[PDB]
């Protein structure tokens, strides 16, 4: 279903990418994506599919388009336009210097302080889930740890049940990954109803937790409104179930197949950081976009106001032009360049979090479970949208390689 071209766009500029299932998704999404850099695409190009839309293709346009929010504004993020539309999350749809002030309040529930404060849980709860898993020889990373142990931290910082996960995460998987089952606008009324009650509660008989706080909130001197707390709410949990869960998974199945990337943690583990940086460029995995406030010309192309552009986070880092031999994870990189975790006023307030959360899995599985590998005939399987993932990754180990702490 490729959507018939307006009149300003050159048809030179067109490139039929399908955001929600590009064509070498076989290859991995990554890969498959990473074609919008072939040298026969222009650096921005018109897709026909998804109801039409722009994408920038390199690290330059993206940041560019990512600073200059007089034009690109946050207001319609999400392609679909339907789906940019119905949003209406807290800082995200915001432009500065509305954003700045429900930007700071977002910062004091995620920020580095909370992350210092909970250090311990998250040490706690990967060794737990890791010695669980151990003596088995054999796991489903994605449900059996990628899920859990991100899910379960961010359940106990919004002081939220576990009991409510597995409905969560379907309506949040919908909003990033849509499946056919449910539109956009239906599945964030039902992640809405879900919160109305709880952050009513929060107002009345407030709590610790991140929701407690946002509910009680101050944005301009004045009280946030139910409806604003509703919608920052919206965002956290979307951050917390949709993220770090699906980086998980690809950086483990990276480790599944290299040996010696696995040996070289293991030995230098002063290389954990970098090396967390790296995978985080390879394998970046968010793709939204702006919308035109007016007529612009930029880079020599004209987007007329209205037009919606995905700029994909995911691209900057795998950029010839920004990193040599982009899909070489190299840990000695001089230079890792990346834009994983946005670029701009919408810089990701949750990128402490999670990086604590990468880097502790990383130092907890190679100490106990240094030699895994993929289950053999095992096909792993990505899949694309505002927010990529991976299927399953079916993994497979020697329990006498094991080491329990
Ligand atoms: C590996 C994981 C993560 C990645 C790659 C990621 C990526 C991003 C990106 C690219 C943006 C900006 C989107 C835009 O400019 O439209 C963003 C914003 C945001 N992220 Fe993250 N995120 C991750 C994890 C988290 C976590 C765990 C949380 C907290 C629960 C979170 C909370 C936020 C919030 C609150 C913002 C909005 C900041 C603002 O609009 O000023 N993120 N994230
Ligand atoms: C699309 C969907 C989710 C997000 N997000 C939330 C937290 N971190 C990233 C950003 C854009």
């Amino acid at each position: 279903n490729l959507a018939p071209l307006p009149p300003h766009v050159p048809e030179h500029l067109v490139f039929d990418f399908d955001m929600y299932n590009p064509s070498n998704l076989s290859a991995g999404v990554q890969e498959a994506w990473a074609v919008l850099q072939e040298s026969n695409v222009p650096d921005l190009v018109w897709t026909r599919c998804n109801g039409g839309h722009w994408i920038a293709t390199r690290g330059q346009l993206i940041r560019e388009a990512y600073e200059d929010y007089r034009h690109f504004s946050s207001e319609c993020p999400f392609i679909p336009r339907e789906a940019g539309e119905a949003y209406d999350f807290i800082p995200t749809s915001m432009d500065p210097p509305e954003q700045r002030q429900f930007r700071a309040l977002a910062n004091q529930v995620v920020g580095m302080p909370v992350v210092d404060k909970l250090e311990n849980r998250i040490q706690e709860l990967a060794c737990s889930l890791i010695e669980s898993l151990r003596p088995q020889g054999q796991c489903n990373f994605t449900e059996d740890y990628a899920e859990p142990f991100p899910i379960r931290i961010f359940m106990l910082l919004a002081g939220l049940p576990e009991e409510d996960i597995p409905h969560l995460k379907y309506l949040t998987d919908q909003m990033t990954r849509p499946d056919g089952s449910m539109t956009f606008a239906e599945a964030k009324e039902a992640l809405y109803d879900y919160l109305i009650p709880i952050i009513e509660q929060r107002r009345q008989k407030p709590g610790t937790d991140a929701i407690s706080i946002v509910a009680n909130g101050q944005v301009n001197g004045r009280p946030i409104t139910s409806d604003e707390a509703k919608r920052m709410c919206g965002l956290l949990l979307v951050g917390g179930l949709d993220t770090v869960v699906n980086f998980l998974s690809f950086s483990m199945e990276f480790l599944a197949k290299s040996p010696e990337h696995r040996q070289e943690l293991i030995e230098r583990p002063e290389r954990i950081p970098a090396a967390c940086e790296e995978l985080l460029r390879r394998f970046s995995l968010v793709a939204d976009g702006r919308i035109l406030t007016s007529d612009y010309e930029f880079h020599g192309v004209q987007l007329k106001k209205g037009d919606q552009i995905l700029l994909p986070q995911m691209l900057s880092g795998l950029d010839e032009r920004e990193n040599a031999c982009p899909m070489h994870v190299d840990f000695s990189r001089q230079k890792v360049s990346h834009t994983t975790f946005g670029h701009g006023s919408h810089l990701c307030l949750g990128q402490h979090l999670a990086r604590r959360e990468i880097i502790v899995t990383l130092k907890e599985w190679l100490t106990r479970i240094p030699d895994f590998s993929i289950a053999p005939g095992a096909q792993i399987q990505h899949k694309s949208g505002i927010v990529s993932g991976v299927q399953a990754l079916p993994l497979v180990w020697d329990p006498a390689t094991t080491k329990a702490v």
